[PDB]
This record gives structure tokens, C-alpha cells and sequence, in this order.
């Protein structure tokens, strides 16, 4: 039948979600699963009605066919995009349709001319 899977997009690598400094911010922590793949922590967002970020945790057992942990959040304030950001190792992102419009326009550009 129909399939919401389709309504996200992974952010870049290398560039992922604080959550504490976010929720600080204005950005909620609403649902935290314990699944095991990717696709696994998306269909939660799709479930979750505000939830517009799906932060996931890599090298499980598998390497990237799984996940090790997954979480969601809103980041979102006063409808602004409070979402917060770090360089890192081990995870990613994925973004709805509606907020990686605005994922980009923060990764496609940058700040330091070296």
C-alpha cells in the first residue's frame, strides 16, 4: 500500500545534531527507539506527528546495514528552525521534506575561508 519512507532525506555525514544544546534552544526530545536500522528509526518519525529529525547512532554489528541507537526530535521553536549542530564520528540525520530545504542552506556553505 502506501509508504511514508518517501517523505525523508539523510542530511550530509560528518555534520550531525547536539540534541542538548537544541532543546535548550527551543527544540523537543519526543520519542527515543531502541531499533536496530536505519529505515527502522525513520518510519518512528513518520509516526511521531511533530517529529521533524531522526538522529541515529552507526557500528552496531554491521557497520551501516544497522544502527545502535535512535532518537527524534522536533527542532523546532515557535516555528523556527532551532536546530543545533557538531562535527562527529559515529552518526546521522535524517530530515523530512519540510525542514532539509533548510538542512542545506547550513552545509552547502561556508563560514571560514580556510
Amino acid at each position: 500500500g502506501a509508504d511514508c519512507l518517501n517523505s525523508f532525506t539523510a542530511g550530509v555525514p560528518g555534520f550531525v545534531l547536539d540534541t542538548q544544546a537544541s532543546v535548550s534552544n527551543g527544540a523537543t526530545f519526543l520519542e527515543s527507539p531502541t531499533v536496530r536500522r536505519g529505515w527502522d528509526c525513520v518510519r518512528a518519525c513518520c509516526t511521531t506527528q511533530n517529529c521533524n529529525l531522526a538522529l541515529v547512532e552507526l557500528q552496531p554489528d554491521r557497520g551501516e546495514d544497522a544502527i545502535a541507537a535512535c532518537f527524534l526530535i522536533n527542532c523546532l521553536y515557535e516555528q523556527n528552525f532551532v536546530c543545533k549542530f557538531a562535527p562527529r564520528e559515529g552518526f546521522i540525520n535524517y530530515l523530512t521534506r519540510e525542514v532539509y530545504r533548510s538542512y542545506r542552506q547550513l552545509v552547502d556553505h561556508h563560514h571560514h575561508h580556510h
